[PDB]
């Protein structure tokens, strides 16, 4: 079935469902493979995987391009992470008609302003969006779909911005009302109070999405305790990508040959396969002359 | 001093060098932070990246662009492994002009034909481009050149399509005559035997480059005794990447949680240091209003 | 109604339909609106707006995003020139699934090599496909559509290379066996006589499309008399434009002032109006708060 | 010479220069052809070509590409209309560093939010940067040009606002002090009057320029009298090859035949030219076994 109507599901499912980072098409592949239901598209894993900062610096086109990459090399819904939709309502609304045209299930977009400064820095700016404002554009994205089952999440970043649950629960609130699929209520302490605060508050007025990043020690059953209807592990293929290349590099560097590194690697036919280059083989053997 | 320049006195040099593959932005800067004096820009390892096969799937445009990414968040030259030029000499003249623009500092092609199909593979096709063309296609891309000191490196592809040694060395004098800065020896033997015949018989007229992907268990110190100019690790950090994402995917997916490989993962800090967070926070220092 | 199913309709009824050529957003609007029910995608129109030659020196990537911009901008649908499809069968199939999904209605296909050149040019050679190669190449992207009304067109070359009725009937023959929806049997004589000895033998075997430019003379009826199904007007708004551009600058480069360009030329609010500036203002009504 | 250099020399000089607007890699090239010493690569222009709006809906990569066509087919400078800047000083400081690689000559950046409204809208609220912000934009760009040459031009647009002379000389006297190479000083009145008052209140600070779209009537040495420094024909080709599209179009359309319009446009030949077809012609010979 769609992607769309997969990721919809999910959303919506009381079950906790988990979604995980991919940030190019050959991630995206093996996070399929592996089982999960779902894809992050991460905004600073593919701003980081391109060499560049999480702060709208490679344009939304750019963003996208990667995505329908990644969309092509996977069956399972990816949801986007949308920064803060590029610009006004507009930018949006022109955003989703392009990612819904390229298979990508969702996009989730957070209330500050554009350009965005990742979430995760502590004593820097994080200006919010006004209220009404980011509500309507939350509308407008909703509004101009064709595919009814897109997902748009809105992303709350009141506690992140050192607001508390009261501007918290009234985003929330207001965003839903706007149409949202769920709400991704995000913190950045290294517990999960915040997210108990907001789902004590909430009273499960719709399906909620978490980011445990930095509150990772926290038991999941606790996510499913609280009502949590989705999970994201938000960017550890990026970074166990990066771990990987810095220690391989640095042994053939030292080494200068690769018999250290050629049985800790995999090898070029398990890249052949994640390619699927054996249907490119079936189809040179049905559309070309034998001879 | 210019990446064009770095790359030709390395191509240049009696000393053996090392250039060592990258395939996005974030995999270009650590490679320099390793001590790299060039990167190898994987026409395998770009294409699998972005999720298709290494059979001239992406345009050589989006190609260009991944590179133009590795070029910005580099300072040391990238040797791109341009195929077969992306068509006839005039759509690798144009691919050398664009390439110079982005601060790439040189290209590779192969004696093959558009689209190609990756010299690893045993059994399929691999016809070869007539001498005489591919070598005015190499003279093409020299003549063309605004930037002197911008590489060609003409691969022979001989050996790899079941060619014995009068072949590889009429195509690689014809190449060097043609105005190549290198001749890349190219062989998938699990030894060095191709490489040592042409060695012997080329008698040094001109630098030599080769890819010990297949017959990695040589010693380095043989490729020293041979004269050969530079060597190529050319695909190991793609596959170090995929070995790291599939296991911590599979660890993710298993546990539904992040205990396991929070500390076995890059933090989220270093991520910020090889994007240059840094610099963004100096430069909104002194660009954005105090208040 | 759905872009795909007009161009099949189009293809398959007994009546000559029309397509016109567009090259940019902007064009491919005005040809919608003068009441075209069908676009060429011209990939001479397209290579020369760029600034660059109809030598496949753009990607196939950035004729798809011109293509995309063009496809947003239109509800009819565009036949878009794909030269000879970019390289071999699986250039060929990926560009269609990426035609597919940016709404291009379907793709013509040359059997020439990669890269081409021009037809019209005299004297350039014109080196052929092989048939079976080609025809391979055209079964790999009817099979490769997911959408089963996007169309595929094979473009007959044999005349324009030199050669006869003979290769451009085994040509043809071969291609619309492959399953191509329609035979493009292209000719760059001042008349008609390759395409009338060419629909002659054909026996209608299937829907043939035409390009008129060298031609031109032609009177259409005729064309509809032979059973011809559709005729492309295939570089004239594109010429047009150069014609416009070119009298302009020099206007203007002449005069070091606008006020004898100024009332030949259309209002500023006409450009709003074909980007649907009026839309905008109504959806900032809703949404700015 | 050296495009970056031309740029300067053209904003610098005491003589009144024109750039004249261009939209893609064929209007670049006829311009170049015109005579004109430099080009202006409008954003309302490259954004109709599209099929969009002047509202920053393309993306900005996505008006470099255009851009890079534009600069590969012409060897006079190109002053890129950047609207806002794409976002803040960082989206502005990355956008010249793009320019300066793909060898466009400069930037022109308004002051006014992302994503931006067109000037000439009348009713459309048009609200402005902050004073400082803006300046500390314009010295970011300065700060990270690679080439000393590459110019900054920054757009005053306070009378477009609404505002009065006061609020416009205040913010381009912090423009110039932040290093624009060259404030352009904005009016969509039918006559120059906003423009003669804040060239008499400035007191010849530093190189203005100005676009006259809509107080065309006014006589050009009335603006050399003015010590204006450039004038900028803003989207002239875009509307003439608007009006020859629709015509061909209509033309064609009604007569189901192109002989009322193959005598009206250029040559195929002539496209072929445009195209630098010889060129190809000249390499083939020496590099075609
Ligand atoms: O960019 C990301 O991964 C995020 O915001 O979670
Ligand atoms: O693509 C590659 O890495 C190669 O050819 O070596
Ligand atoms: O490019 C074109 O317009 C053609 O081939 O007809
Ligand atoms: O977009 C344009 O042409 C302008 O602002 O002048
Ligand atoms: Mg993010
Ligand atoms: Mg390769
Ligand atoms: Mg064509
Ligand atoms: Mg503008």
């Amino acid at each position: 079935v769609k992607k769309t109507t997969q990721l919809k599901q999910m959303l919506n499912s009381k079950d906790l469902e988990f979604i995980m980072e991919a940030h190019n098409g050959l991630s995206a592949r093996i996070v399929q493979e592996a089982g999960f239901k779902g894809i992050w598209g991460s905004g600073l894993s593919v701003s980081a995987q391109l060499g560049v900062r999480d702060s709208n610096e490679a344009s939304w086109t750019q963003v996208v391009e990667v995505l329908e990459f990644m969309s092509d090399a996977s069956d399972v819904p990816i949801l986007l992470d949308a920064d803060t939709g590029y610009g006004n309502f507009n930018n949006a609304r022109r955003l989703v008609r392009k990612l819904e045209d390229r298979g990508v299930a969702g996009a989730c977009l957070e209330d500050k302003l554009f350009p965005k400064t990742n979430s995760l820095h502590d004593g820097r700016a994080q200006p919010l969006a006004d209220i009404e404002e980011f509500a309507l554009k939350i509308k407008a994205c909703k509004d101009s779909q064709t595919d009814p089952d897109f997902c748009i999440v809105a992303r709350v970043e009141a506690f992140i911005a050192g607001w508390g649950l009261d501007e918290a629960l009234k985003r929330a609130e207001a965003y839903r009302n706007a149409g949202a699929d769920a709400i991704l209520m995000h913190s950045k302490k290294a517990d999960p109070s915040d997210i108990e605060a907001f789902m004590k508050a909430w009273n499960n007025q719709g399906p909620v999405v978490i980011v445990p990043t930095k509150y990772y020690k926290t038991p999941t059953d606790h996510f499913r305790d609280m009502g949590v209807s989705m999970v994201i592990w938000a960017n550890h293929n990026l970074r166990a990508s990066v771990s990987a290349i810095q220690q391989t590099t640095k042994q053939i560097y030292d080494d200068q040959s690769l018999v250290n590194v050629e049985d800790k690697i995999v090898s070029v036919k398990e890249i052949f396969r994640l390619q699927r280059d054996d249907e490119l083989v079936q189809a040179e053997d049905k559309y070309l002359p034998k001879n």
